[PDB]
RNA sequence: GGGCUUGUAGCUCAGGUGGUUAGAGCGCACCGCGAAAGCGGUGAGGUCGGUGGUUCAAGUCCACUCAGGCCUACCA
RNA sequence: GGGCUUGUAGCUCAGGUGGUUAGAGCGCACCGCGAAAGCGGUGAGGUCGGUGGUUCAAGUCCACUCAGGCCUACCA
């Protein structure tokens, strides 16, 4: 089932920088992160805690999907996502090859 | 302008192991690349090859949109697009984190 | 930007393997025949688009060039 | 899963930060008045949801518990 370019241009992905990460209280999976997009931060909460120590986020360049219309998920706000892949082993967060200022868009 | 989940799963972002690379004759800009998903190979028609040789693009696994309608540049049949990001300085190609077998799926 | 193809008599065209091999039909001029559409006979008509090569030998092969038709590229 | 709140007479409720202070309106019973809608008088009605505490003093504060209502979490 195969788009048109105006179909992919309806979403927004941008580079965010990760500014704080935790753990969510009574959830196995979830973690609570502050991302700058440069000119604007967003709060997100990401199903990684079983793959990603909140640590190891701090600092990141990450990349998300920024227009979502916000959820709420367990009490949190969460204003975006954060894209991750998956093989059936290993899970991986989505980064920029080479060092890029916060905000970027992609396309 | 915000977006709701549905619009985002019409889009099937993969990451892709490039297997060759190579300029485009006649062109400023433009770099054909096979890629492997996997169990299946894409031809992509990519204009980064202004800050990309295509010696340092093989063997790299790289983020792709797979099911766009194919667009024909300079007689080449291009099957997807691999995404950039920019910051009007730099440019730069997106890749997973940490390593993920070729075809596995973004969401 | 990159290609394919055509260019020979006034017109439409023939001329495969370089030599056999530049001709046909219509048209034109003259002489006959026919009621007419037409037919017979005798002729005239050629920068083989142009230039340079190859070869004992070029319309024919190679390269450059001029003109008409057509296909395709012009930046995930 | 995490919270807020209510529970007092047959019904609806008062008792605001421990003592003043467990009462009201409706309803019920009896006695009168009125043509009637109604009114006056006299009464009955209480495990203050249950248990344990604190205090000189608990409906009131603390802890446990039972029942009703409502808010919120349940996996980018």
């Amino acid at each position: 089932a195969l788009i048109g370019i105006e179909d992919f241009l309806k979403v927004d992905l941008r580079v965010a920088k990760v500014l704080s990460a935790e753990r969510v209280e009574g959830s196995e999976k979830l973690l609570k992160l502050t991302l700058s997009l440069g000119d604007e931060e967003r709060t997100v909460v990401a199903g990684i805690a079983k793959y990603y120590t909140p640590e190891e986020l701090v600092g990141k360049k990450i990349v998300i999907v920024a227009n979502l219309k916000p959820r709420k998920i367990f009490g949190i706000e969460s204003q975006g996502m954060i894209l991750a892949a998956s093989d059936g082993e290993n899970l991986s967060v989505i980064v920029p090859d080479r060092d890029v200022k916060e905000g970027a868009k992609l396309s």
